[PDB]
């Protein structure tokens, strides 16, 4: 009962189906597209201070955790793919990475950044991905 | 149950596969061609300093760590073959090999190289090869 | 025999050691300071691309790989305070930490960056904090 | 040998030693005593964004993750001295709370606070305290 | 289950494929031959330095560490024949001298060699056959 | 009798003994200083050729696998002050890249580089520091 | 399973395939012939030196480590069938006695030995018989 | 299974075959039949040395060691039939008398002995059967 | 008893002691002062061949196999330094390499090299030192 | 009791003794010094055969197998000192090669070599020394 060669394949498909979106952009926002389908506004209280006005509650997501650097992630993948998933440690490394590497860039009271992008977690074609991804790394032996 | 005696098959078609590629060139990018293809256009804001401008969020994997010299590459190909992949170290070293040979030679703020080649992991007809490659280094026994 | 109740104690003072200056802020180098001190001088050769010139050698140290960003760096010594230094995979982790943190900022090639500041390794006081304290890491039990 | 009967009476001591401070107040910073001694200045740039600027490196520390809410490391203390210290679990998860209590408030495009406080884990007073704590956990049976 | 009494006799019929080769020539370049089909040209700079100029990428294979005097080669081949194929460090020592033998005779700041000959690790016809002997030395028992 | 602790110390005091000239610069060579002290003259043959005219036989070693990039050495130093030498492999690995990344710049028909430095082994300074490194190396247990 | 009884009989045939030949004396050559069928031209470079011009890079292997005294080979086979290849050792040294008696007789810058014959390695005729005799030994038990 | 009482037979059959011929003299050779059939003339260069005149190669054979006094050669096989040949050490040790029996008489500057006559290993009608002989003393136990 | 921590100290005094000599040159011979010392005098007999002539005994050393390439020799001791001579392995293959290096490059029917050099093993000033080396590996544990 | 680091010493001093006098010459003779010192005249009897004329019995000892070849026996002596002596294998070995070295080259009926020269095993010089060293590769352990 080898499991455990099944399981390399299916996060080796995991890391291929993530990439394959990533490569295409899709997911990652400006300030700009982040402002225009969060609906949240940004109003210039003075003097170097501001915030977001929050319309409905649906946007504290926005404002979580949920986002990745999208040169730091794109490599996650690319050294990813090297890694030896037959073993245990390798499933729990890496995806521990695939996990941490959502930190929050986006505050209530801290402007989505200014020129950078940022790749969204819960984006609606990225969530499945990300998702499939650190449950593929969840086998026991 | 020898499974690691088509890992080894699995193992060497892989490099094979890549070599046949290597070889014509295709995947290789030179200062004129990566700019061209990746839309990434440099202007030169003094003084001896620069930077590209981003269009769309794609071009970002471009400037991640996905540049291997076209030598130092084609040269691990040559070694590679000259191994016991019949043994695990073999498998696990030459494989860290083909996944740290990826380095980063463009940069936001560091434009391409004015005369060198670079082979970039995510060509279109490369990406395929190198990924079955380093997967198929991923053998249990 | 508990040799090892006396490492944690030369890995505390030798941390504590090297704070009492990364406070202080010595070892950090802006452009302006880093050009300075090294002699290297940026000629700005077109168009956006441009190279320092090297004079005497010894400025091959410079642009090696001995660049760490302070913050990145006091917060290290922040995290490993509070770490079990009574177990061997602390010694070796946070080691391996204040070994990689040290990467390469400045190029013959990539001028050292416009507005940050970096920490030097081998800045003539912080030199021999960082080496005792790589060195306070290696104990046997 | 009971070397984790006088590590108990260390490891109390320590906890008494900096509540004596934290009680007192010293070490907690507001928007204007942060400024006032950090010499950081905070300019307005429009519109709710706005920047410090370093005038000296060793303000980098200032930036860096050590700040903590007052209450909530003030309840560590008091929960603290409510562990077995004889056992390993306790001096192995407190400290890892007296260690990760510390986060970043300031940040170079993030002011300060506006009307709360925070302790600062470098204070001229906090710091041997804080240190000497974290280390007494460190024992080894 | 003698798998390496089939092993002995695939490294040798592997072999004598590539000594029929090596007999005829086929695969050996002198400074004429090599310029003549890689496309590289030679321009005189001043004084005693030159250099090739690459017009297409695939050229780079050409300057790797392909190249082997054809006397040194022809004598593993000999002595090759006259080892004991059945044990491990046969197949293990003798593998690596037909992986090493490859070093670089053609760099683009070091013309292709005056008078001698090398042979082509990548030469069309050689190709296949180097390889397969590299790979039938990569039996298990 | 644990030798392996004095070994440890005995391996740092060399690497930092070789640092602090590594790090003033001596021991590094151009095309300029390299040929002024070693006596080779360089006579411009025709076309793109040319050669070293030999004076004395002690000039052989100067063309031998003598020569290391003074920055891929000195980042040796950084890396190397970050491992536990208490442990075998560990001594037994970055012997080995201090006896490797001593190769070939030089030879009779290969004119010195024209612009890049180089690290001389035989140098009179550092020879002997890096001798004693090498030998500090050499433990049993 | 007594394959060592078989093997006995593979060597034995193997020798006396061989002997049929030698007897002949086919393979053996002189000065004349050497050159007549080689196609290598001696020039008569004074003073008392000399050299053969290489038309084709084929020539090369008759220039290799191929020629063995047709006396001394005839003795080994004489010797040879003297042995127990029941044994191993025997069927181990004899083996390398087949293998290093083919020493260097021609070379680029030594003319064939003046009136002496040599038996060539890759003759036509001997070559696929020193090649099975080789072979033959290389049994397992 | 008792194979060496098979040997004991086709050993002592291989003696009395070869005995049969030797008695009729066959394989006999003087210094008038041995220059007569072997084709080589005796020059009489002076003053007391001289030598034979090679007109093929196929007459090295006659002059390699192949020759056997008949008395001493017809003595073994007298003492051989009074052995035991059930054991090993017989068949070890009657078979290597039958294989250095056979030493140099007629050497290139040596002419064949004035008056005593010498067997030949390779004559055409004892060649075969002191094969034979000399083969069938290989067996295993 | 640790002998061989003896052992690896006076094999590197060796290796050193003799490099010392190698670097000055001391020991190196061209086809002029080989001749010159020697005594043997080239005849240039018709047409691309010739002869030394001998007219002491003593001569006969030159001619045997003591001359090494002197790059290849001085690369054995660089490469030499970076082992562990700890183990025995490492004694018995450095110490064959410094056995073997020795071949022979001048024949009584072989002139010596045109241009190159040549290290002869019985210089007056190397052969203690060489000796003590090869003498310094023969250490039992 | 670690006789066997004595015996290495000892046989190492007896090659050194021995090579001292085969370089200067000493017991080297040819047609001229052999006949001269020994006393033998040939008497050139017709036609291409002769002898030496016995005068005493004395000189039966130059006619036994007291000879070898001057290169042959000095090239032992370079091989021998790069072998190690701690072992009983190599004692064993080389000695066989010291004993069997000396070979028949003048006969009765068969005169010194024409121009050769040879080693006297019973020189008057060579004979003790040749004795030495055979003997001081007789230990045991």
């Amino acid at each position: 009962t080898r499991r455990v060669d099944d399981a390399t394949v299916a996060i080796r498909c995991a890391i291929n189906n993530l990439i394959v979106e990533l490569i295409r952009g899709t997911g990652s926002y400006n300030r700009s597209s982040f402002e225009s389908s969060s609906g949240l506004v940004w109003t210039s209280g003075p003097a170097g201070e501001g915030s977001y006005s929050i319309t409905t509650p649906s946007q504290f997501v926005f404002l979580s955790s949920a986002w990745a650097d999208p040169i730091e992630l794109i490599n996650l993948c690319t050294n990813a793919l090297g890694n030896q998933f037959q073993t245990q440690q390798a499933r729990t490394v890496v995806q521990r990475q695939f996990s941490e590497v959502w930190k929050p860039s986006p505050q209530v009271t801290v402007r989505f950044p200014d020129s950078d992008f940022k790749v969204y977690r819960y984006n609606a074609v990225l969530d499945p991905l990300v998702t499939a991804l650190l449950g593929a790394f969840d086998t026991r032996n």
